[PDB]
């Protein structure tokens, strides 16, 4: 989850 958030913002 952490890599996809960041990667989205
Ligand atoms: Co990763």
């Amino acid at each position: 989850l952490a890599e996809a958030l960041h990667f989205a913002l």
